[PDB]
C-alpha cells in the first residue's frame, strides 16, 4: 500500500526543502508505492506523515509495522517501505494528530502523523561496528568472525 | 517468540540498574515470552539485546518487525513485544555485534544486538498533544475533535 510523507524542511538544507522553497511551497511530498511521486505541496493529505526535519539525515518513521526509511541529503532523496538494514537511521517519534486539511479542493477532518526528526544520524552511515568503535561490554568477548561471516547454517 | 533484554544501567537510576548493582552484576535480564524473568546477570545471551541506558525512560527497541517497548523507572520495569501506542518512546536502534559469550556456562560465538538509548523520553508520557504543545504546521488547521474522537468508523 501507498505511503505519503510530507517533508517539512524550513531551512531548505535537504533536496526536499530546496524543491519546496523554489516552488514557494512548505512541503515536499514523497509518495512511495505503486505510484511514486516527488512534489512540493501546500499541505499534507489525510493519513499523511509530516516529517519535520532540521536538515540532512537518515530518518526512520516507525509506525508499528509500517516502517519508512529515508535518506535526505542536500543532493537527493532515497526512500523505502521495506527493510534497509545496511544503514543506521534516527528512529523518529510518530504522534497522531486530529487536523483539518484541504483535500481535493475541500476542507476535511483528517488524521496526520507528526514525525519530528532531530537529525542525529548522518545519511549513509553503515549499521555495524568498525574494529575501533566496538563498545566494551562486561562479559562480552571479541569474535574472530564478522557479523556477515557469523550468520551461517 | 521469546525476547531477552539485558539492561546495562551503570548509574543505577532505574530499578534494573539498582538491582544489578545491589547484586553485584553488570546487567539486569528482562525475559519476555512464554516464560518471563527478571534477573541480574553477568552477561548477555546469544540473540539477546543489550539495552545500554543512562537512566529512567521509555525505550522502544526497533529490530525490523520485532519491536520491544520498555518502561524503565526508578521503581519499576514494564515491557512488551506488542503495540503500546498510548505512550511515547525513544526509538532505539539495533546494531548487531559479532561476539563471544557464556551460554549455559560455556563460551560460544554469538550475535548480540547492541542498543543505546539516550533517555530523552520519560516513562508514561501520552503519545498525543495538548493544544498548547501542538506544532504550528503550514496548511494544517486545528480540529474540534480529539484523535480518539476523530476515529469513528
Amino acid at each position: 500500500f501507498t505511503k505519503n510523507i510530507f517533508v517539512l524542511d524550513v531551512t531548505a538544507k535537504t533536496l526536499c526543502g530546496a524543491i519546496a522553497k523554489l516552488s514557494s511551497q512548505p512541503y515536499c511530498q514523497i509518495k512511495i508505492g505503486r505510484v511514486v511521486a516527488f512534489k512540493p505541496v501546500k499541505n499534507p493529505e489525510p493519513k499523511g506523515y509530516v516529517l519535520n526535519v532540521p536538515g540532512p539525515g537518515a530518518y526512520r518513521i516507525q509506525d508499528g509495522q509500517d516502517i519508512i526509511s529515508l535518506m535526505l541529503t542536500p543532493h537527493g532523496v532515497e526512500a523505502t517501505t521495506e527493510r534497509w538494514e545496511e544503514w543506521k537511521f534516527e528512529g523518529v517519534s510518530v504522534t497522531p494528530m486530529a487536523t483539518r486539511v484541504q483535500y481535493n479542493g475541500v476542507m476535511v477532518d483528517a488524521e496526520i502523523k507528526y514525525c519530528k526528526g532531530m537529525g542525529i544520524v548522518q545519511p549513509y552511515m553503515r549499521n555495524d561496528f568498525d574494529r575501533n568503535e566496538m563498545p566494551d561490554l562486561p562479559g562480552v568477548m571479541r569474535s574472530n568472525y564478522d557479523i556477515r561471516e557469523l550468520r551461517q547454517k
